[PDB]
């Protein structure tokens, strides 16, 4: 397609039509949308006008994990995330739990970790864009083995590609275990899909954790983090606490328009181990929000509930 407004529209429309995996699931007349938005695409619209029109066309999918990026802006369906409370405070975490890196916690590549005062282990993993190696995980889980239970905090972790979700999650199973399913498209039809393929988690070749685990989640946990949560919640010693995750997966499809802009969206449906879609969010085992009355005392309601669960 040529680089002009019509070519960028048609290419974007065709990518979604042939590769987006929720057109039938969400009952979308993408063909209606083509003929209606075609009428709004003209020669000589500015980049601002074209971006706004193509953005609204993608808003018709109502999917916070369909992303359009240009040099001036990024677009995505927004109610998705920001209808839910934040449920994470980084300044509170550092003042009341982590403290000073020089003495009060330890840093193993992407992981910040420490023993809290009640002998509960605590791991903060901000970003899957930060590397975590197998040596880092050996050191963390060995140091924390003295603790009575373990908290893994992946709130506000928007994903990333530096670390696979299975590298961490495999530290918490001693047996090969089915944790989910993935279908991929087999054709351009809106329901051209393979049979779902099982996703297995195999035990890590290194130190593994043999006590109870809480994983903390919120609506800004997504993409690879969603895959991590999905792995972890199947496992016998794991309880998830917090909010529904933000959904997505660690395997979005990305494509470039003639004009250099890029679109990201889901092409391969991901399911939990009972064949529920997970890309719209995973509900936690225990639903909790951070309470302002607790923040004013210096406490994180979710960490405190986790500590209390792991103490008994």
């Amino acid at each position: 397609f040529v680089n002009n407004p019509q070519g960028n529209f048609e290419q974007l429309w065709k990518i979604i039509d042939e590769q987006y995996c929720f057109l039938d699931y969400k009952q979308i007349d993408w063909d209606e949308i083509h003929t209606r938005y075609q009428k709004l695409i003209t020669p000589n619209m500015g980049s601002e006008g074209l971006f706004e029109v193509l953005s609204e066309m993608l808003y018709e999918l109502q999917d916070g994990h369909v992303n359009l990026a240009s040099a001036h802006n990024v677009s995505y369906y927004d109610a998705w995330y920001q209808d839910y409370p934040r449920n994470f405070r980084a300044d509170l975490l550092e003042d009341s739990y982590l403290g000073r890196a020089s003495t009060d916690y330890r840093t193993a590549a992407g992981l910040k970790y420490k023993i809290l005062k009640d002998n509960i282990g605590y791991i903060r993993y901000e970003s899957f864009a930060d590397p975590v190696g197998n040596g880092n995980l050996d050191e963390v889980l060995s140091y924390l083995s003295v603790c009575n239970g373990l908290i893994i905090d992946v709130r506000d972790n928007g994903g990333g590609n530096a670390t696979n979700s299975a590298r961490i999650a495999s530290r918490f199973t001693n047996e090969k275990i089915l944790t989910g399913y993935i279908s991929h498209k087999t054709g351009t039809g809106h329901n051209d899909f393979s049979k779902p393929y099982a996703i297995y988690l195999e035990p890590a070749n290194g130190v593994r954790w043999q006590k109870k685990v809480v994983v903390l989640t919120n609506r800004r946990s997504f993409s690879a983090t969603n895959d991590f949560v999905n792995h972890m919640r199947c496992l016998p010693n794991v309880t998830t606490i917090g909010d529904k995750t933000g959904g997505g997966s660690g395997m979005p499809f990305t494509s470039e328009l003639p004009n250099g802009w890029s679109v990201r969206f889901s092409a391969s449906p991901h399911f939990d181990a009972e064949m529920n879609h997970i890309e719209f969010g995973i509900e936690p085992d225990i639903k909790a929000d951070m309470l302002q009355e607790d923040e004013l005392r210096g406490k994180d309601t979710l960490i405190e509930m986790a500590r209390k669960l792991l103490s008994e």
